[PDB]
C-alpha cells in the first residue's frame, strides 16, 4: 500500500505564545497560518523524520521538542500520518525554511481557518474547541 507522513510543530516562546507563520504582511497567500514540518516523510522515521526538518524549519537552536497531538487516519491504501511536536521555546529567531516569517501568537486559540486546511484535521478537533 501507499502511505505518506508529515510532521508539523508549534514553536513556543517566552511569552507563552507561539510564532506561527501566518500573513507576513503581504505574502503569497493569507491562509498560510501554519507551523513547521513540512517534508519530515521522505524516508526517515516517526523520529528521525521531523528531526531533520525540526532544524530545517527553524534553523535556529530552540528547546523545541515533544508531540502534542498525532494525526493518524488512512485512506483506501493512501494512508496519510500528521505528527504534531509540541515546542516549548526558541532561541533568536526562527528561521530554517517553513515559510512567510509569522509574529508570536497565543495558541491558546488557533485558527483552523487560517491555516492551511491540509492540516485541518489535527488543529480541526483542538480548533473547535
Ligand atoms: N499526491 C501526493 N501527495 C504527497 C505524496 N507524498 C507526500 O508527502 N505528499 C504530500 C503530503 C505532505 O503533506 C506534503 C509534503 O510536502 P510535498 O508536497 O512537497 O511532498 O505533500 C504523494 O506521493 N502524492
Ligand atoms: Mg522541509
Amino acid at each position: 500500500m501507499k502511505k505518506l507522513q508529515i510532521a508539523v510543530g508549534i514553536i513556543r516562546n517566552e511569552n507563552n505564545e507561539i510564532f506561527i507563520t501566518r500573513r507576513a504582511a503581504d505574502a503569497h497567500m493569507a491562509n498560510k497560518l501554519e507551523f513547521p514540518g513540512g517534508k519530515i516523510e521522505m524516508g526517515e522515521t516517526p523520529e528521525q523524520a521531523v528531526v531533520r526538518e525540526l532544524q530545517e524549519e527553524v534553523g535556529i537552536t530552540p528547546q523545541h521538542f515533544s508531540l502534542f497531538e498525532k494525526l493518524e487516519y488512512e485512506f483506501p491504501d493512501r494512508h496519510i500520518t500528521l505528527w504534531f511536536w509540541l515546542v516549548e521555546r526558541w532561541e533568536g529567531e526562527p528561521w530554517g525554511k517553513e515559510g512567510q516569517p509569522g509574529e508570536w501568537m497565543s495558541l491558546v486559540g488557533l485558527n483552523a481557518d487560517d491555516f492551511p486546511p491540509a492540516n485541518e484535521p489535527v488543529i480541526a478537533k483542538l480548533k473547535r474547541l
